[PDB]
């Protein structure tokens, strides 16, 4: 099988042939296997090195080999930013379109919080494909964090291959080559699409050196590289737009390489969930895999959270998430089974969007079987559902807001919500 | 029943005569009934607001009224420094002694990171006491953290009247005026003594923004004032010595008064427990209750944490604490019941010592029985053990080497741990 | 000649009238010389003294005696944002154009972070004048940083005058009054106008307290003042747009001045360039002359970058710069001779564009003469290229896009890049 | 021949048995092999993320299984601190002792911040070994820098062996057991031992992404392990004292381990030396390999700086170190050759110690060469040499101060500057 390289944020080093990554140096004169050294700086060069992302590559051609880059005719994300609405959504799943769609043609954008053409913050998509990708795209916008739902991925990057099953996610470096084969014949899943700082784990406080996502747990792949002699389609997103040009070799043509900007997978079951182990309902934020941080200290661009398979012990308590208003905003997923805050209408493949300030919480049927709950301990199972949280409003696209997936009548599931207040009985 | 004011780190008025306080200013010429303004400044004028301690009181004589402090012959803190010893220590209770000993006269040194001379980190004592103070005392060198494990306490300090049991913990800021009355004839408990940066909640990182212990559950005394016309005595406590002068009014004169710099007494029954809610064993720093940082970001002076009755969920995991080596000193108490990582030998009233890199771990029974058992959850109850974890070395005291409390074969509880590796059976 | 004040961030003080700055104080009631006291507040006041630019003036009329300003017909700035393009771009030299320029006029937009209206980050320009300026001119949209080219410019600003040539650069503040006139009949050179953070010299880290652009070199001009009466043109630039109001006296009319908020020039020929004196190729921000930090520490919103006559010592290595993919937007310029990673095609007065992760490096010819060399010590001479590197993309302008001088194929300067990879031979 | 893994910082997994580490968690309840999790944690818990060194560790038997420790008869550093002496210090190189002396016996207490009984900051030795260690050793007090100068050691280290040969260094973490075997009969070098925060690499400004000690150059052994059962002495060294016990089974017993809390071999022939490439001499911090810094920004409690072969191509400049007066203290020691600002007197072994503000420079020799040469690129090569450059004092032992070594004639290295003052000639 496909082997992997472990350690979150290390300074790694593969090679495909063996002496093929130049000893005690960066670029040699005539380096091993006549290859060509290139520096891929993710990070500005002047970074605190804890911050720093950047990796050498040992290569058959320079990535510079290439000719103009033309327009396609086709551009998924072209489509209008939908009009203002500050009501609560839900959407139930995306069908795959019958049309051939491959990964990159197939995002449908459901939320951004800037216009595809200025990049800022984070743009959130569902994608749907049906093909497997005849050519090799990078994102320019940014660092590409993949939630698989339905079906396997089989992701070739430029430095390796890795395979992403639904209860994964994966992370491509913006700039990064790759091309995704769909290993099922068809795929669905979500995207957080980052154009702010690299998402890393999240500062652990009190939890302190261990716990949530373990370092050890993130696999980056090993050296791999093609030797196709022909035209390859090169395609790259540009401020929301998709440009193409043909090369006359495979841009996979990475022998060795060595540094810190890398691909990466993480098996969400792995996950060291902390909570709760006296009363009350911890802050969703302890479910915290990664985050994308701003120059605010504490408030990020964008923290993803997941809700997975727990024990419940809280005593003497609400165990259901408590209703809440809060200034940043919140797009839900659902990746596997059902999810402890929505009754009914929230199903797999499924997205909410609550907003800043937008009022919610749990629905009546919730209320009532949490109120009347015989507590003792309860292990929440065979489920995994996640948050795309973010501090920017996120605002759903024209696509999303005339989708036939949009809910109706998303508010009606709160409306049978009683009063219970007697001021006479304490 | 005395009144309380709730909220870690409020900026709280209290007056026991209406209009004590003077409206729109600190400083007026005239003060309301002919009381005299005091600004006790418990820290530098420039901290940053978030770090500000300081309390305005308006009382009957000023604290400058008062003759030269002579130094007492009596000084229970005058012991020098034990010799180097890296062993792991434990200690048996220690028995209250037949003379007349009240509060300040019972603290018995057990380990510092500095001699009481210098002032430096923590000092870690045990109080013992047979009567209640008939003076009133000030410690110049530090915060005084107060872990009551027999007997109930009344405070009176300058700001009013605390009542403290074992399950509680009190905090006197340096250099506030206090007496203490022992309500069951006899006290023991432990004591924090922290030289340092003050006491404060821990930022909690991923658990966000609730949890741990909450700010509600912190209650300061409200305004209350003596008015005794006869001789009262002064202790103050500087540079390790007892001085003292004689004073012919009361100086818990204060009226009223406004500000941060406050004792304050928390129920350890209401801490938020945060743990697994799925496997492994999480770094103790999560059951952190208080802190004191020093420059240095995320290494503390001291970490006041506790074990206290907790859901064990964790599946297919070693629960008791793994074996550990650590750069930090811990030092541990124990107000009730049985902890944990001990199966006998620590008693309510004893103590251990890590120090740096003394290897550490459950004793060979908890070991043996931990991981033969068939898991399941299971509630840890009616106990309550704690931590004074020190980032400087913890130098035992003469007093406490030469202890007839100190155990002779600590190290023999690990003695029986055996070799289960078998190299052909993963 | 002209006089000058040396040390990058000085206090400074300068007078041209004996005592006419006042003594002991900023605001005297009655002003040496009649003389009106002006606040020139570069930063916000509650600025880090570190990063503080305030200059007191002592002038003969406030700078408020002005009547309304109104809107230009001529607005050389007014044109759109070109296209989305990906593509590197590069142009030849632009002409100086036919019709009277003077220097606020002739500046032509190559590319910039955002439109004119709404000044973010960075806007480069290329200026080409043939006519001095009869008219005072000040930006109120950010700090303009000005590198000669071609022909000299005599800088006369409210603080005094400065004379500035090919390989010296001139800086001057945002709001400051200065009037351009052309010592060579004709100018040509470029422009970084930041609208951020002031450029500021950078953290040396390890290069330690001296190297790079030593801070006494940076040159102030001493004060100078004029008494001309009749028509004075003042144009100001506010978002993108030339607003100009007549005023009946010479705004140059500052007798005295003291303060940090000043402009300078620099000598490039005085650069202390630190470089590799073993092996290797360092990153080229080691060439940083000036810096504009953001929020995001180690990340710039721009690095002012030089590549100037070095010695070249680096053993067993490929000594032109690597091939690269950025995070950051390269755009870069040249004063005199030619550029190392470029065989041909870039002039003095031309300009590159490489934006975000587009794959760059040295063009085919260099890299088949850097591998075969016979390496030994070889000292770059005779040439200046630079570099304004920023961390927002840069968008060109619709002019710079359909600029005659925008060469049709840049693109096979590395068409012939061969692959030299045998697997069977490291 | 041995195995390493690269990657200064990087969090690292490494087993001597397959599926030795469990999977997906640090504590199974069953652990594989029948093996026992211990946590070294390096750090309090709560540090930040980049700041974090900790290892888990897969082990035959806890580390807790220890009897009481018992204070050693022979102790290398119970000797007395030195008196007050401001002067310029220097060494002639140690001859090895007579005495059966292992290298931990064989430890001469050269400077040091502060008394061995208190430690901190760092204290400085030159190590002296005619015996291979027949027993594993612990350092409690401090993090171990290691700099061979004569003699080839292998170190059996908790993690795995490693190899050190003079021109390589190598650092042992603090609490880390480990056993040096002398594979030349005798070995002598320096040592730094730091009590502050762990060393780690320099923030590099300008310079950057990469350049000086590049991280893939840090080796950390691989998994090895002892099975050996028979009585073995295990020292540690705790406030400077040797303290002793016997084990009845090798403490060198891990089978899998993974943390980034690691032992650590660098090879300073790999030094991607940066310097002048144009004219004067960068301040030395230019050549930082290592450093600790402390809670003040900018000030290292040390610096662990090279003197190796380079370039030299400075114009016009005097090429040697310029006379200096620090607020810092510099330590000096030789490895191979000569070094450029001392002729004579400075043999490999030897030291030089220039404390807080004493004067130091060329001595009359290199003085007049320097201002007569005629100035071409001209390699160093055949040396190296280095410091140790602490913030706060050096004091030198008694038995430094008593040496027969120490030159009682050193400040006649300068007597014979010559004043070259002309007046009448600039
Ligand atoms: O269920 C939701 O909509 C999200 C959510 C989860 C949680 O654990 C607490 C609050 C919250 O709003
Ligand atoms: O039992 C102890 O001494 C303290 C301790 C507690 C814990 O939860 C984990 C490790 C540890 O050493
Ligand atoms: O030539 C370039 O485009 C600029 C450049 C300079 C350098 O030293 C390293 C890399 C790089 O891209
Ligand atoms: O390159 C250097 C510059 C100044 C210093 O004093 C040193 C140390 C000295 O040689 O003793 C080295
Ligand atoms: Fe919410
Ligand atoms: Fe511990
Ligand atoms: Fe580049
Ligand atoms: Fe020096």
């Amino acid at each position: 099988d496909l082997h992997y390289l472990s350690g979150f944020g290390n300074e790694f080093a593969s090679e495909a042939l063996p002496g093929a990554l130049p000893v005690g140096q960066n670029s040699p004169q005539k380096a091993p296997y006549g290859l060509y050294a290139e520096l891929l700086s993710g990070t500005a060069f002047t970074m605190a090195r804890s911050e720093l992302r950047r990796t050498w590559l040992y290569r058959i051609r320079p990535s510079a080999l290439h000719p103009r880059f033309e327009r396609l005719a086709r551009q998924p994300l072209g489509g209008p930013l939908g009009g203002i609405n500050p009501n609560r959504l839900r959407w139930s799943p995306q069908p795959i379109p019958a049309e051939p769609t491959d990964f990159i043609e197939g995002w449908l954008p459901m939320a951004a919080n800037a216009g595809a053409e200025k990049p800022a913050g984070v743009s959130i998509y569902i994608y749907r494909a049906n093909r497997s990708m005849e050519r090799v795209f990078f994102n320019a916008d940014g660092e590409l964090l993949l939630v698989p739902e339905q079906g396997r991925l089989r992701i070739a990057t430029e430095l390796g291959v890795m395979e992403v099953e639904p209860l994964e996610i994966a992370v491509i470096p913006r700039g990064m080559k790759f091309r995704v084969e769909l290993l099922d014949g068809q795929a669905r899943g979500y995207i957080a699409e980052n154009h702010g700082a690299p998402l890393r784990l999240p500062d652990l406080g009190p939890i302190g050196s261990n716990g949530l996502a373990n370092p050890r747990d993130f696999l980056t792949p090993v050296a791999h590289y093609e030797e196709a002699e022909g035209p390859v389609q090169l395609v790259q997103k540009f401020l929301g737009e998709h440009w193409a040009c043909e090369l006359q070799h495979s841009p996979l043509d990475v022998v060795a390489w060595h540094g810190s900007n890398v691909p990466y997978k993480y098996d969400l079951r792995r996950f060291n969930t902390i909570g709760t182990v006296s009363f009350d309902h911890p802050d969703p934020s302890i479910f915290t895999v990664l985050t994308s941080p701003t120059s605010v200290h504490g408030m990020a661009n964008m923290d993803f959270v997941i809700f997975p398979p727990r024990w419940m012990v809280a005593e003497n308590t609400f165990r259901p998430p408590w209703f809440h208003r809060n200034l940043m905003n919140e797009f839900m997923g659902l990746i596997n089974g059902a999810y402890d805050a929505k009754a009914e209408g929230f199903l797999p493949g499924g997205a909410s969007l609550h907003g800043v300030m937008s009022a919610h919480g749990p629905d009546a049927e919730t209320c009532e079987k949490a109120i009347a709950a015989d507590l003792a301990p309860h292990k929440i199972d065979n489920t995994m559902a996640f948050m795309f949280e973010t501090s920017q409003v996120l605002r759903p696209s024209l696509q999303a807001l005339e989708c036939p997936q949009l809910q109706a009548d998303y508010d009606s599931c709160w409306a049978t919500l009683p009063s219970t207040f007697n001021p006479n009985r304490r």
